[PDB]
């Protein structure tokens, strides 16, 4: 199927009968206007935003009378670190933004994806964290 | 004069009636264990340390009856970044780690070069700042 356009949001369809079939994508995709993927029950996608647009989480590709074809990205393993102060944001923030490492910071915490030799980077620093998962729901960037 | 160790550190001298002539480095010049320059007296210091000993803000090179040498670096022009939320300390410190500029971050405050070209990502994060004179205390590593 190729789609060119977004036709809604999937949260609109919270009383729809209409059956979700999810396009899973990885945080990389988000914001992207061209993306070739397959759903979860095997329909091949192909993304060409005929708009300036771009893709977001929860966006809904495609209906008919009792499917909808919808993102999400993947539920995947994270670690949510916590600084304690701002000395502690700062210099935690800074080594990945040094590293080139993508994370999404949102008030008091930076959350990044699992990888054991940033682990030792988050070790050096001094910061507690906690090992989690998630789906990402915003674009980096 | 050749130094090859030195001999204190320059805090320790608070009730002293001795006179400092300050030998001002630059921010690069410290952990340096050779480098020759004069002091803002005219004195021509020759350091070359002995057994793998290095630089660092405030380590006294020469004490007579009346004088004191001690390492400073330069005054030099600076923003002082001051970020009011921790968002605001992450958010700021990924951006100048990621464009790998040089920076100190000490409690709520990151210390950079002047640079005019910063004030267009400062402004993009939206972080509080003054233009000012600081020296550098730290090396960068
Ligand atoms: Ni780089
Ligand atoms: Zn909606």
């Amino acid at each position: 199927m190729l789609i060119t356009k977004i036709v809604g949001h999937i949260d609109d369809y919270e009383s729809s009968d209409k059956k979700v079939d999810w396009l899973e994508v990885e945080w990389e995709d988000l914001n992207k206007r061209i993306l070739r993927k397959e759903t979860e029950n095997g329909t091949d996608i192909a993304i060409k935003l005929e708009n300036s647009g771009t893709l977001r989480y929860g966006d809904v590709l495609y209906e008919s009378d009792d499917t909808l074809i919808a993102i999400r990205t993947k539920l995947e393993k994270v670690y949510v670190i916590k600084p304690q102060t701002m000395q502690e944001m700062g210099k935690m923030a800074f080594e990945i933004g040094n590293r080139h490492t993508m994370c999404i910071i949102e008030d008091d915490e930076i959350l990044v994806r699992y990888d054991k030799t940033l682990e030792k980077l988050i070790d050096e620093v001094g910061v507690s964290y906690e090992q989690s998962e998630r789906r990402f729901k915003e674009p980096f960037k």
